[PDB]
């Protein structure tokens, strides 16, 4: 038993990630078959990121203007393109270490580890959620941008996240690896703030099975509810409503505990209200909202 | 900015990770050089579990009794010898992913990254600290055990600790990677109770400072403290004492900072007495003990 937020093993990502220069300006960037991919903003010099003409900027550029480095070996830069946000510089060399991957985008409330990377050397891993307001409450200091986030799915690694910047606030922006970005966001030198932001009801319960699970009752009651008195309480809690989809989600852990959704609605409904009477859950004073249904049968079955 | 349990990259640890069987039992086994690591237990049955003759159970193998798996490789045992806890099979072929690496024991409140794995396949990686009872509060299920926490400094591994068993509170026990427990603690499914816990107060205090450091300063007073009457007070929420040495470790935070480690414990005394008023430090309603000194210098 015990619960702890655990990323996937980072070792097949590791293996595809090196550093990019443009200029002064050095990141990381992830190598699959023979394309590095990085934020599009390893272009811009700090004049240019006030209002940058990326257009302009990159037919300004040529191959020679990209320095490529995995580890201790110069990759060739033989094309350069961009797809949205995202640089894709084609080299001479296929990653001997790419693995089985696609490029996926995810949705709010959806988890998925972090490799933290500095000058094209992994550094640290995390597990995340992208919040509701499509930001990440990461860690990245200067030389993390184009550090990646991914799920692993048997031996498929799916690569959803690239960081770009840091909001104003000490959270984190970022794209998928399509370049898309994941909320309202520009990659521009500007006045950019996160949405307030709101917790992900179905990964709060989900944690409440986690607890359950591992001998923490004390907050379960004979109660039970509805969807629609519950998320009267939740929209005035600033939580997420609750989904039919969501209940059939946490399907399994009603199962394995015998507590029911609207049974365990019922806990939380009390617990937004009274509070946690001091206690603790899983060793948190807060309710956790970043764990998922899959993220906690995954753990603990 | 941001402040967050970050673990190690787990990649050198997972090309190490290997499946051992012996009897019915299968677990992790750690792959370095010409060396397989395990529990020694794995060489028990249930009636072997109480008071198990461990140089008893060993003489009656051969090296075919034991089934070494990597992925789908089958290595050849070639050579058994007992190390206090740990097993030690010799294999014929060298694992070729053997990184740069090195054994270290830890003191209590050091913090370390666990790869938990079942059937020699890593399953996910988290950052745990040696708790002051010499337990770790792990998340491990049966097939866990002989999983490993480790640090990663400059491009070497150094192993700290193999997974050994689960605690009747729900906490872990295990060895250093030359066999011995941390803490008083027997391969013997006898009973078996850990000390009662403590929060790490050099820990508590690096992360006050981490809060200090990334713009946090609404739980600072204009109070100081003498080192003893800081911790008449601490023992009494059941802090571990802080020692002139923990004094010491602090010394660059507080020149960071500009605030005297002596200050920073009237700040965590009243916070102690006070609670958090609805408020929250790095994202945590409560005090976190498992980031050292050295782990708030290295994030920040
Ligand atoms: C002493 C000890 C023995 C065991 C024996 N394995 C558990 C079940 S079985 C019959 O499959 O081996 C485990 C841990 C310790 Br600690
Ligand atoms: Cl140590
Ligand atoms: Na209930």
């Amino acid at each position: 038993s015990g619960f702890r937020k655990m990323a996937f093993p980072s070792g097949k990502v590791e293996g595809c990630m090196v550093q990019v220069t443009c200029g002064t300006t050095t990141l990381n960037g992830l190598w699959l078959d023979d394309v590095v991919y990085c934020p599009r903003h390893v272009i811009c010099t700090s004049e240019d990121m006030l209002n940058p003409n990326y257009e302009d900027l990159l037919i300004r550029k040529s191959n020679h203007n990209f320095l490529v480095q995995a580890g201790n070996v110069q990759l060739r830069v033989i094309g350069h393109s961009m797809q949205n946000c995202v640089l894709k510089l084609k080299v001479d060399t296929a990653n001997p270490k790419t693995p089985k991957y696609k490029f996926v985008r995810i949705q709010p409330g959806q988890t998925f580890s972090v490799l933290a990377c500095y000058n094209g050397s992994p550094s640290g891993v995390y597990q995340c959620a992208m919040r509701p307001n499509f930001t990440i409450k990461g860690s990245f200091l200067n030389g993390s941008c184009g550090s990646v986030g991914f799920n692993i799915d048997y031996d498929c690694v799916s690569f959803c996240y690239m960081h770009h910047m840091e909001l104003p606030t000490g959270v984190h922006a970022g794209t998928d690896l399509e370049g898309n970005f994941y909320g309202p966001f520009v990659d521009r030198q500007t006045a950019q703030a996160a949405g307030t932001d709101t917790t992900i009801t179905v990964n709060v319960l989900a944690w409440l099975y986690a607890a359950v699970i591992n001998g923490d009752r004390w907050f379960l009651n004979r109660f039970t509810t509805t969807l629609n008195d519950f998320n009267l309480v939740a929209m005035k809690y600033n939580y997420e409503p609750l989904t039919q989809d969501h209940v059939d989600i946490l399907g399994p852990l009603s199962a394995q505990t015998g507590i029911a959704v609207l049974d365990m609605c019922a806990s939380l409904k009390e617990l937004l209200q009274n509070g946690m009477n001091g206690r603790t859950i899983l060793g948190s004073a807060l309710l956790e909202d970043e764990f998922t249904p899959f993220d906690v049968v995954r753990q603990c079955s």
